[PDB]
């Protein structure tokens, strides 16, 4: 199913979307370079925990269109405020993952919470990874991201077997807490999004957030692994922590970036406390 | 190309179909975890012998929507009834393949045969898998389908290669009867999928289908492979054979369930045959 | 996005497109058995020096839909035009690859070049693949294209491996000048396409194009790769040098059919000068 947020020249910019169950919405935003599919264990888990799912598409991702414009954050803020304005969504929970944090809090600085009661932010990048003179806590200067940029250009299909290496710290859990097959599935998945926004999504994950934080006015978790090679915790969500003190905090300790699969379990028992408080 | 079956939340279900050639219509039905496109060794023969072919994916699989509603064969029937009605079409071929032939029965049992010339079984159900004490010739407990049940939830993608070892028998044919490439094929068919579709479909399986079988008043073909280990044939076509005596019966000594590949001439001449009597 | 060229049975002939950027248009026609996206190098390249790029799947291909009627260049010529006409392009260029290039010369026979600034050849098919005894400057006997036929009939997943094998030149090129994985990609796109398409390619490759050729009254690119072992050099752009004289003639020294991926710095450079004159 598709929600329409834009156009680029003869085309509709189109976001693939899901609305399944009955309850509460809560809206799942995925990050690079998956899609809404990536969810299904925790999809599963709210599903009979008694709540209304609703997943999409980022653009340039999954089954949505693939533009050559518009990867900022505030556009894909103004992406998730369409999908909430479309599907008239009230008390509605905002889930972001890794990436897909980035408009969760771009959204609520700009949008405000009228339509939101809580929100949730998992393996994410707040609050500004680039590592400046004023910003001593980021990870990584300017040309760690251009470095990305030029990795995904040369072969973006080969880029991504690196990637989902560390995303999944497989030479610690192929085999035991990951398949051959599943990791197969995530390839096959970023093989699909669109060229331009594998190579220009990277460009956006050093946006400051630190102004967008304070905004923040509604019941929310930070959830991040302690061994997570793509978003250091260090980094991410320890300085996260506090910058926004009265959220729930939760470290998965020993787990990667891809944590939605390899630790489904503590990620969806973290995910129920905190929906039902 | 889409045909609406029915409304989830804020989103039509809508399933994939294809129509081709010209001729008698002749409608296509696959099975577990498979799309209409699984037909394509048949879809060629029928077209090269004057049919027109209809393949469409069940809800759930392939290119269709992925609700999380409507699991059960009375609604399987109930979307292949609107994909009949929608295309309006008269003195039609129905013809399932492995789980799809639930729906061919459960059709005809409660929509009667008025659009119907002929019916097809191949590597079927029928009649009632379940093994109980009032049915000993059912193939299994209930805690066999508890169990398939529980290894698509723990890692669906790693299921899809053990189930296809024994779907293809591939310790007997890849390499001379399939190869490796359409092996592959059908897993990233099988992945493409819904999550909760290929969770849910497993508990359809032991419905009893032993009241719809007297209700099929138009000629019938049963098939099966004599090696499958998906569906044996000691539990499903021998004793189908006696409860519609009637059909046509054909066994293909030492045929795999997924026999629609493997053994794509002996089922093409047999569906040859049975079309033109 | 989707623009409609025809109808088969109860369903549309949808061909999926892609808009992008500013500029003057660009249309980019792949060949088989790929798609759109298999120009990536070279929409990068030409949305960074200011083109507007369009690029759909051919009938059959890609996202397309997959009828089983309308195989011939005079049909994928009609759909060239929809495209052209439905959009309302204006000095577009058409830039063909590989079997693409066939419809690019009959569209500007059939149509004329009111709409067209100037077309490119890439890995051409012109003028005529076959050798008869008034074309001994062809490839190969019917006999040669009856065989690709029977080899996609007897099983079309395994013919693409060996398929892609000689058209990037895999014993030289895999691992330098390509990847397991944007091979992987290619096989993945090929076995999307549609099953009835895939076996009636071969049969319009020996189409002749000797009294289409002299109708082209634009400037025009000629390009080639002197290792193609798909579409040989001596065969196709050695001929068409001498039947087309006023175009651009550039041949790239050991470069494979595949050379949009394998050689696109080289392709590139000869593209954006050709379009800048
Ligand atoms: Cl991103
Ligand atoms: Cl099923
Ligand atoms: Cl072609």
């Amino acid at each position: 199913p598709f929600i329409t947020v834009g156009q680029e020249n003869s085309t509709s910019i189109d976001l693939y979307y899901e609305d399944h169950g009955t309850g509460q919405p809560v809206v799942l935003i995925h990050g690079f370079p998956l899609s809404g599919h990536s969810w299904e264990r925790q999809s599963a888990a709210l599903l009979d925990a008694g709540y209304r799912v609703i997943t999409y598409d980022r653009r340039g991702f999954g089954q949505s269109s693939q533009p050559t414009t518009g990867y900022d954050y505030d556009t894909f803020a103004a992406d998730l405020n369409t999908v909430l304005e479309t599907l008239d969504l009230q008390d509605a929970v905002l889930v972001g993952f890794s990436t897909g944090t980035g408009e969760v809090a771009r959204y609520v600085s700009s949008y405000g919470t009228a339509r939101i009661a809580k929100v949730a932010f998992l393996a994410s990048l707040e609050p500004f990874l680039l590592k400046t003179d004023d910003n001593p806590d980021g990870a990584a200067p300017q040309e760690f991201f251009d470095g990305i940029v030029a990795a995904v250009k040369a072969d973006r299909y080969a880029f991504y077997t690196g990637f989902f290496n560390d995303f999944y710290n497989l030479d610690e859990n192929l085999g035991t807490r990951i398949s051959e097959e599943a990791v197969r599935n995530s390839w096959n998945t970023a093989a699909s999004g669109g060229f331009f926004a594998a190579a220009a999504a990277p460009t956006t994950w050093y946006t400051d957030f630190r102004a967008d934080i304070p905004r923040i006015d509604v019941p929310a978790l930070i959830l991040h692994g302690t061994g997570d090679r793509t978003l250091p915790i260090e980094n991410t969500a320890r300085v996260f922590h506090k910058a926004l003190p009265s959220a729930e905090y939760v470290e998965v300790e020993g787990a990667p970036h891809g944590l939605l699969w390899t630790h489904a379990e503590e990620v969806n028992t973290a995910l129920l406390a905190f929906l039902a408080k």
